């Protein structure tokens, strides 16, 4: 083509004369720019914070999701760094499509013990890029990333900073799904790490983690082993009612298109932009247990003779807070919220959700609270009236 002789173009050229399947990159007139302008973020917090993104041999997927976190707003182009699990060439080249930062891994050892070596590789080298940096986001290759992400982040980071109970910040609700999410503005504490768009404390990672991050003999998802009470420990994250990442992913290590049909198409993501959070400073420990028992002593206590996995469960309202109380015996005893949530059509494959036995989302538009009787410290609130439900798997 005779594109006008630019340095986008020039970068163009290099791009659309090695590979093919980009569509209107290519194409002579009709270009697709590749330059964004998001929208300035006004006093940004995160403005220091670098940007981690974790890609191995997906050169679509990666292409895909740049183009949404070059779109949001408040975003620092310098401060991302894609980290390729191989030498493979097209990713390599569709990160000098968008002129960011590179760096090639070597692979190390095989199947999700080599994601979770090259997750180290990545995590060491953010923090010896910036050494002054506290905190890293870390961001997979398959994700959409919302156009707020970053004023979320924005408005939440200092509560890592100040509270030492807290894991860490994640943007994404594994119970946030169509139609049990619905307030942008809203944030809870979770007793586990989500991931898939999360923020890692400088700390946390440089003096507990990666002097016992597993060999590369061990075939253990690394995720899977921060959740773990060993690094977890007892702390908490931050997440969002309404989630600011989304999963696009179909093929992966342990990814098909059965189950993400099933657990991953109807999750819900954020498009409002600019959402202002409600009351920050109310999820640090003590203030958030203050809120909590606020939320209970105004919450309606629901009828325990009728179905819970039926919509008649609740009364035809919206705006409501409803509580309901379930047959919970242990810490540990989570044999009927599993199988409430198998009927509610969320995520019920391993507990997640939780806060002191506590469940919280959303069900026909009204706040709908689901505590653990008698292990949460909240079955106090429960009348003499309410027997718990309880429901065991066939
Ligand atoms: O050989 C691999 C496979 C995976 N990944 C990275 O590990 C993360 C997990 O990817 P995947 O979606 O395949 O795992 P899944 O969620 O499907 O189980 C992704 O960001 C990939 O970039 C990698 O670096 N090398
Ligand atoms: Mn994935």
């Amino acid at each position: 083509c005779h594109w006008a002789d630019t340095e986008l173009n020039r970068r163009r050229r290099r791009f659309c004369s090695k590979v093919e399947g980009y569509g209107s990159v290519c194409s002579c007139k009709d270009p697709t720019p590749i330059e964004f302008s998001p929208d300035p973020l006004p006093d940004n917090k995160v403005l220091n914070v670098p940007v981690a993104v974790i890609a191995g041999n997906r050169p679509n997927y990666l292409y895909r999701m740049l183009r949404s976190l070059l779109s949001a707003q408040g975003v620092s182009p310098q401060m991302i760094t894609v980290f390729i699990d191989g030498y493979y060439e097209e990713p390599m080249d569709v990160v000098a499509l968008f002129g960011l930062r590179g760096i090639q891994h070597t692979p190390i050892s095989i199947k999700n013990a080599r994601v979770s070596q090259h997750y180290k590789a990545s995590l060491t080298a953010t923090f010896n890029l910036f050494p002054e940096a506290k905190f890293a986001v870390v961001l997979e290759e398959d994700l959409d990333i919302a156009v707020d992400f970053f004023s979320f982040l924005s408005q939440s980071i200092h509560l890592l900073e100040e509270d030492d109970s807290l894991y860490c910040i994640s943007a994404w609700n594994d119970q946030g799904y169509e139609h049990t999410a619905e307030d942008p503005a809203l944030l809870y504490r979770v007793e586990t790490m989500p991931g898939l768009g999360w923020v890692l404390r400088r700390s946390l990672y440089k003096e507990e983690l990666e002097p016992k991050w597993p060999t590369p003999e061990k075939l253990w998802d690394w995720d899977m082993w921060m959740r773990m009470p060993e690094q977890r420990r007892g702390r908490e994250c931050i997440i969002p009612d309404v989630s600011r990442s989304y999963h696009f992913g179909i093929v992966g290590l342990n990814m098909n298109g059965y189950f993400h049909e099933a657990y991953f198409k109807k999750h819900k993501f954020n498009t409002v932009p600019g959402v202002q959070l409600r009351n920050v400073d109310s999820l640090k420990k003590e203030a958030y247990e203050v809120e909590v028992h606020r939320l209970l002593s105004e919450a309606e206590v629901l009828d325990h003779s009728k179905n819970p996995c039926e919509d008649s469960f609740l009364p035809d309202t919206e705006g409501h807070t409803y509580v309901a109380f379930i047959r919970m015996e242990k810490d540990d005893d989570f044999t009927t919220w599993t199988q409430l949530a198998k009927c509610l059509h969320i995520w019920d494959l391993d507990v997640r959700g939780n806060h002191r036995g506590l469940w919280r989302l959303f069900r026909k538009k009204n706040h709908f609270l689901v505590v653990g009787v008698p292990a949460s410290p909240y079955s106090v609130k429960k009348p003499p009236s309410v027997t718990p439900i309880f429901l065991e798997p066939p």
